[PDB]
């Protein structure tokens, strides 16, 4: 059989970046090389192990993959079409909403950490949530939220989001300081 082992079906490239292809052969006749296509478009063709093609500049659409391999008997065996798109990638954008940088905590006392998020072109996939650069959870489903164990001292909440393309977003962040334990004291309210 052959394979093209990257790209692999359904992935998407940034337009004007390039797309290298890879093949593998599996045969018990020696391969005398390896074609590539774009549908029926010859891309170039490979007559050594590794076998390797490359689409330079790639253009915004569709691009149809296929690996022939010549074996030395003049037979042909082909790979499947492997799919991928090339497009304008817009990596989404995200906005924490809690907590506050002057939020009262308390070391050891569950913290909900909440976010929107957006992406213009496509849609969410998830948002991940961070403290001091560490990711503590991901969310799936918005309304995007994740309840941290709070730790003591000053630490950096961040959430980054992740859209379809798995483009990220630039992370949002906020600076808040966590008080001991041991520091809870009684606060009026109604
Ligand atoms: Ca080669
Ligand atoms: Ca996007
Ligand atoms: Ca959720
Ligand atoms: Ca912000
Ligand atoms: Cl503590």
């Amino acid at each position: 059989m052959v394979t093209i082992d990257s790209p692999v079906a359904g992935e998407r490239f940034e337009a004007g970046k390039d797309i290298n292809i890879s093949a593998t052969v599996k045969s018990k006749t020696p391969v005398s090389k390896v074609e590539f296509y774009n549908g029926d478009t010859l891309i170039s063709s490979d007559t050594t192990a590794p076998y390797t093609a490359k689409i330079t500049g790639a253009a915004v659409g569709a691009y149809n993959l296929k690996a022939v391999a010549v074996l030395s008997d003049g037979r042909r065996i082909e790979s499947p079409v492997t799919p991928v798109l090339v497009k304008v990638i817009v990596k989404p954008t995200v906005k924490l909403t809690a907590p506050k940088s002057n939020v009262v905590a308390y070391g050891n006392e569950f913290l909900k950490i909440t976010a929107t998020a957006s992406d213009s072109d496509g849609k969410i996939s998830r948002v991940d949530f961070l403290v001091d650069g560490e990711v503590i959870g991901s969310d799936r489903e918005a309304p995007y939220e994740y309840e941290w164990k709070a730790v003591e001292g000053n630490h950096e909440i961040s959430v980054i989001a992740y859209d379809d393309d798995d483009a990220a977003s630039t992370p949002d962040s906020v600076k808040i300081f966590v008080k001991q334990a041991r520091l809870e004291h009684h606060h009026h309210h109604h």
